[PDB]
């Protein structure tokens, strides 16, 4: 049937699809599903609110907002999970306390070349902005924005990935921190915890 | 009362906040309104489908995923849009045939500085696929991948939005034409026509 094989086992393929955390011989949406089983429990997926998971394999970033679904028993990478009619869609990646990443084609997400540039990943403060590589409160926020806006924009160097209860957003900056681009997706979530 | 100008008519004001085609003195979440006004006239907001609009002010690009509602009349830029309370919520800003962009917080949005890149717009045809700056069948596609693939990646220089009815995307070219980085969004859109 469908093979899955976990990244952090060595299982990446780069012939095969890839999502965070897995390479699949199939491809599936798993953005349908609002319950799935593992080993034979039932378990929701988590409305409105998802994970950003990534894994970075030879020099390549793969990371994507993911269902999750939640689940006080403690699984492990490579566990199988099912649909409830009695297919494997995917295997146990990331966690984060009571909730596990369903990977997959899931919702927004960020492919990446690594080669030249780093990547780091951030838990954005409820009421907090953001400006290049720093979160902070509104104002001091505005004034960091006016400290860097005369700076001439040297090449990208580091992505930053800010994870937020209601929006997720994307920056880049050069050499000094200054903001080269911004990206925000509408939709809140929540980072693994290892 | 709340302002708004059209960055069409010399209206940019980097002091106020900024959306697609406008700068005002407030920032409206647009996303919590199903129905608006024009000039005594109510017009439906589109159910899942957008349209991205951007406008590009110095070297500051301001693009976003925005509501749309579908008008028969001809409105022109700078046209006040109310909500079906009696308050301005918007000015008209960009069309595409019967559908009007409501400028102000959207969905997905795109804030980069245009110093020393480029970025270009297109229509995704439903079915193709994209590699960095061109689309074609999955065919062509997954064949140009291919011979890309071994090029090492060098800084981008240009910026591509695909906007396709079922999922819009970001890619990034270096001047090999390499893909370097890939953003995707799961909503349906169009473009202005100008």
């Amino acid at each position: 049937m469908a093979m899955f094989y976990a990244h952090a086992f060595g299982g990446y393929d780069e012939n095969l699809h890839a999502f965070p955390g897995i390479s699949s011989t199939v491809a599936n949406d798993v953005r349908k599903y609002s319950v799935v089983s593992v080993y034979n429990k039932k378990y929701n997926i988590v409305k409105n609110k998802y994970m950003w998971c990534n894994s970075q394999v030879n020099k390549r970033y793969i990371g994507a907002l993911l269902p999750m679904f939640e689940c006080n028993e403690y699984l492990q990478i490579g566990d199988p999970i099912h649909d409830l009619e009695g297919n494997q869609i995917s295997i146990v990646t990331y966690r984060h306390k009571n909730y596990y990443a369903l990977s997959g084609i899931g919702y927004e997400s960020l492919d990446l070349c690594l080669e030249g540039v780093g990547i780091h990943h951030h838990v954005l403060e409820t009421g907090n902005a953001v400006y290049g590589k720093v979160q902070h409160e509104y104002s001091t926020i505005k004034e960091k924005a006016k400290e860097m806006n005369a700076l001439k924009p040297g090449p990208i160097i580091d992505y930053h990935v800010w994870i937020g209860d209601c929006v997720c957003q994307v920056t880049t900056v050069d050499v000094h921190g200054k903001e080269i681009m911004r990206m925000r997706f509408k939709r809140g979530a929540v980072l693994p915890i290892p």
